[PDB]
């Protein structure tokens, strides 16, 4: 169809774990938009109710809600994975407690549980793991000489996550980074050791900006935090996030799609890093979109992100899907907050 030489046949079924998540929901949307059928999991059917309603209207009978209360439970995917040709593991365990083993173990556990299910299911030919740029690094403002490629790993997060005192403002951020790093490392290790009959690719988004399909339940996401600033809320947790790269939710969805169906994309770590930003460039965009609205004044200078990412596979995917280039930050933020128009 739209995609020539697609590895997964038209209308193929794709299992998307944690489909009620912000990023996940865009992955689902892009799949449905491209004619693929989707079975999305959530810890409860109710958690997917609003989105199910949305997708039933836009793509009648293309999305199916599947319940998986414990993504760590042995045999958790035995039923929902049946007949799936592709799998997008986007589900993540809910735990923000600074206990290392308590956070890292489940992260690795959930990832391997999904991979083992896929390995045990012959119909699965493609698997895309939703990782994060934190598996490569935690942003370092004004620091020169940082180039991240597919061989870049956040090895420092492992030590820091367990040595830094609880008083370090970024403690929880390092634990999270360690969890994503170890989890992705475990995924590639599984592929090398077991050599399953499917191809693995990982998408590493930085700060995803886009339309929040279900504000009621997706406001804790990156875009949710940005929306809070739009609404005038300034929180310390916000001033914790340093300058880094944004990526359109639309593009992240396209990146996952590419990893699932493009033949020339195999064993890649696809960076979702469109361009740099800081809270002031965000506020500037808000003011431009809504000139009549009152917004918080600029934050103190937070420096800027001088790091660079090897986005080759990312650009390759976007072009192959007929949507070359990264959607701009203005258009991405417009997707999130809209604009003063009528």
């Amino acid at each position: 169809a739209k995609i020539d030489n697609a590895v997964l046949p038209e209308g193929s079924l794709v299992l998307v774990t944690g489909a009620n998540g912000f990023v996940a929901s865009h992955v689902v949307e892009q799949l449905l938009e491209h004619g693929y059928k989707v079975r999305g999991t959530a810890r409860s059917a109710s958690k997917l109710a609003n989105l199910q309603k949305r997708w039933d209207a836009k793509y009648p009978g293309r999305f199916e809600t599947a319940v998986v209360e414990d993504m760590l439970k042995q045999g958790a995917y035995d039923e929902v994975i049946k007949g799936a040709a592709g799998v997008a593991h986007i589900a993540s365990v809910v735990s923000f407690s600074n206990k290392y083993d308590e956070v890292v173990t489940p992260a690795i556990g959930g990832t391997l549980n999904a991979l083992r299910a896929a390995a045990a299911t012959p119909s699965v030919k493609r698997f895309v793991l939703t990782s994060s740029t934190v598996s490569a690094l935690i942003p370092k403002p004004n620091v020169e000489g940082i180039y991240l490629d597919e061989k870049s790993w956040n090895l420092e997060s492992i030590d820091k996550a367990k040595t830094l005192p609880e008083s370090d403002p970024q403690k929880s951020l390092w634990v999270y980074a360690a969890s994503k790093t170890e989890a992705e490392l475990a995924a590639w290790k599984f592929m090398d050791e077991n050599k399953p009959h499917f191809t693995l690719n990982a998408v590493l988004p930085n700060y995803t900006i886009g339309t929040i399909f279900d504000p009621e339940t997706q406001s804790g996401s990156t875009s949710g935090w940005m929306m809070s600033l739009f609404n005038g809320e300034v929180s310390p947790a916000l001033a914790l996030m340093p300058p880094q790269y944004y990526v359109s939710a639309v593009d992240i969805g396209l990146l996952h799609l590419g990893c699932l169906v493009l033949p020339q994309i195999e064993r890649r770590r696809v960076y979702g890093t469109a361009g740099t930003f800081d809270w002031n460039t965000v506020l500037a965009t808000f003011r431009k979109l809504y000139p009549s609205k009152t917004f918080p004044a600029d934050f103190p200078d937070q420096g800027q992100d001088l790091s660079k990412f090897d986005t080759a596979p990312s650009l390759e995917i976007l072009k192959s899907l007929g949507r070359p280039g990264w959607r701009s930050i203005e258009e991405s933020i417009k997707d999130l907050v809209g604009s003063e128009t009528a």
